[PDB]
């Protein structure tokens, strides 16, 4: 691996509760200095790799990390900052204190004890919701990225509610049953075209994110659930749909349809998309968003 400008001296990083299992170990929350401009104290996420792993390990975990550093967007969680020389290796993020969102819309649902519970999310918190998500995703496409694994566990929530596209490939051991090997695919999430081909886009991208919206609407139900993963290939392959969840206003089932058209050009783009709900966006994402930002064109 190969110090870079994201080299931050481990003294100017402290490490305090775990938050959650990542994918090369567990990541912990803290405090950083010097990694958003001149802050003496930032609240961060820490990404670690277990001791016991290997040079090769700790390269390949930097390596991944290193993918984060083209980005800068509001609707996606950002790299701070690498620890590299020595050990423990060390990737510093934004912190998103409320976790994943599948654990987040997990957390909604009704416990089953006789205590009072929060109805379930209104219409326009699911918008505001939808539109974060599409809005990391519409600078993703801008950046020339296809994503491959848009779902709820791959998305994170702050402690304002914002939502934002999280760090990539972290969740295929602690959502295992959302993913298939017979590599290793998130089927549930695919367009009939990867199920077929193995070929993602925008497109494939712009359909995960009608599932997203479905798990939003269900607070995170597994897609497809009476099928097994075979089944699940062969009733998208052959132009089976989501049924719509009960409850779900129509105008947003509309949407995850417009995301579900068997056509991939058929298909809204995640600009089209926020274009259709921009209205119902609170008033601050016309000052935080890519889509109105100066390099949407
Ligand atoms: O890291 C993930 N899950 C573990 C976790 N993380 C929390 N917060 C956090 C991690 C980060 C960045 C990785 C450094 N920022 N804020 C957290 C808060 C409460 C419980 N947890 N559990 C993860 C999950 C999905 C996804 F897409 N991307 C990353």
């Amino acid at each position: 691996y190969v110090p870079d400008e994201w080299e931050v001296a481990r003294e100017k990083i402290t490490m305090s509760r775990e938050l959650g299992q990542g994918s090369f170990g567990m990541v912990y929350e803290g405090v950083a200095k010097g990694v958003v401009k001149d802050e003496p104290e930032t609240r961060v996420a820490i990404k670690t790799v277990n001791e016991a792993a290997s040079m090769r390990e700790r390269i390949e975990f930097l390596n991944e990390a290193s993918v984060m550093k083209e980005f800068n967007c509001h609707h996606v969680v950002r790299l701070l900052g690498v620890v590299s020389q020595g050990q423990p290796t060390l990737v510093i993020m934004e912190l998103m204190t409320r976790g994943d969102l599948k654990s987040y819309l997990r957390s909604l649902r009704p416990e089953m004890e006789n205590n009072p519970v929060l109805a379930p999310p209104s219409l326009s918190k699911m918008i505001q919701m939808a539109g974060e998500i599409a809005d990391g995703m519409a600078y993703l496409n801008a950046n020339k990225f296809v994503h491959r694994d848009l779902a709820a566990r791959n998305c994170m929530v702050a402690e304002d509610f914002t939502v934002k596209i999280g760090d990539f490939g972290m969740t295929r051991d602690i959502y295992e049953t959302d993913y298939y090997r017979k590599g290793l695919l998130p089927v549930r999430w695919m367009s009939p075209e990867s199920l077929k081909d193995g070929v993602f886009t925008t497109y494939s991208d712009v359909w995960s994110f009608g599932v997203v919206l479905w798990e939003i609407a269900t607070l995170a139900e597994q897609p497809y659930q009476g099928l097994s993963n075979e089944q699940v290939l062969r009733f998208v392959m052959e132009g089976g749909l989501l049924d719509k969840p009960d409850n779900c206003p129509d105008m947003l089932f509309e949407l995850m349809r417009m995301c579900w058209q068997y056509n991939p050009k058929m298909r809204p783009s995640f600009l089209e998309i926020i274009s259709s709900i921009k209205e119902e966006m609170e008033p601050g994402f016309r000052e935080v968003s890519f889509y109105y930002s100066e390099e949407n064109k």
